[PDB]
């Protein structure tokens, strides 16, 4: 029992849901990198994720393709790892407990990466809904920069309305 994008919803989030940042890598990550220092962080791709820890910030939770060509270094000792399968166009449940078992597990200082099989872009949701207030969540706009978002009361009820939105599958 899943969310499931519809055709309008689909075209509606071909546009930023926050502030695009505009640039090629790695210009938007460096103009960004003063403001994620005073908040906790949560990047959506592996692109993101991997550009953050570039510019010294460390997400409290990443979401990437389990596919991804990438590997841990000296961090993999209060990082946890978690696995979820995910279809494209799809919100599971087992995402939205994924995301929210990982911000359980930052709450006691714990850095999750949550490893996606299937699609991660719609994660953002789940992670502005789940987050606590000040965190931001960052992302990709392809051939264009990154989208940041901060998790306000405004933008979990934007959220939520675009899960209320979604089609239920059972």
């Amino acid at each position: 029992m899943f969310f499931r994008l519809t055709r309008e919803l689909r075209d509606e989030l071909k546009r930023p849901l926050g502030e695009l940042v505009r640039g090629p890598i790695p210009e938007p990550y460096l103009k960004v990198r003063g403001e994620l220092e005073k908040h906790p962080v949560v990047t959506v791709g592996d692109v993101v994720t991997e550009n953050v820890l570039k510019i010294g910030v460390k997400p409290i939770i990443a979401l990437y393709d389990l596919k991804t060509k990438r590997k841990e270094y000296s961090i993999e000792d209060t990082a946890v790892f978690l696995t979820v399968t995910n279809p494209p166009g799809t919100i599971t449940k087992a995402l939205l407990d994924t995301v929210r078992k990982a911000f359980g597990l930052a709450e006691r200082g714990r850095n999750v990466h949550i490893l996606v099989s299937g699609e991660e872009d719609l994660a953002a949701i789940p992670a502005v809904l789940y987050a606590p207030l000040g965190t931001l969540v960052l992302y990709g706009q392809p051939d264009e920069g990154v989208v940041l978002i901060k998790v306000t009361p405004e933008c979990k009820r934007r959220c939520a309305k675009i899960l209320a939105s979604m089609e239920v599958v059972r």
